């Protein structure tokens, strides 16, 4: 679990969002595994605006971050899972790095900020749904 929260925005993996973020909709993508709803609140999270490839991560199944080389964002095949068929995810980032499930949410961020969240992994690999391109985030 985890969430990214910037001014009245909570981004969150689509496949772990609540009735209360879809209730409160704002955009959602299948195909990324992003949903964006709205908040009371105002969110400090800055977003990274850059082209980094190097970063750390928070695993929650090490309670533990971690420094990884990561993949340019792109379209990668990911097998069937209880919340989706099997399908590519676009705008997804691999790198070699330990994820179980329960990591969907953890934040990956450079220097810039945040850059994006953990929503796959398995076989010593670790994915992360890039958030850089969204740039309404701000506006
Ligand atoms: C949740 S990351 C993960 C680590 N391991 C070992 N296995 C993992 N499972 C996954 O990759 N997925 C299951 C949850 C949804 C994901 C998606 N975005 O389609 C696919
Ligand atoms: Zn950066």
């Amino acid at each position: 679990s985890g969430a990214i929260y910037v001014g009245n925005y909570r981004v969150v993996n689509r496949h772990l969002a609540t009735h209360n973020d879809w209730a409160n909709l704002v955009w959602e993508d299948s195909s990324r595994d992003l949903l964006v709803s709205s908040t009371t609140a105002q969110g400090c999270d800055t977003i990274a605006r850059c082209d980094c490839q190097t970063g750390v991560y928070y695993c929650s199944s090490r309670r533990k971050h971690y420094p990884v080389s990561f993949s340019k964002p792109s379209l990668i095949f990911v097998e069937a899972s209880e919340y989706y068929p099997a399908r590519y995810q676009s705008h997804l980032m691999l790198a070699v790095g330990h994820s179980e499930p329960g990591d969907c949410g953890g934040i990956l961020r450079c220097q810039h900020g945040v850059v994006g969240i953990v929503s796959t992994g398995g076989n010593g690999l670790v994915g992360f749904a890039d958030v850089r391109d969204l740039l309404w985030l701000d506006e």
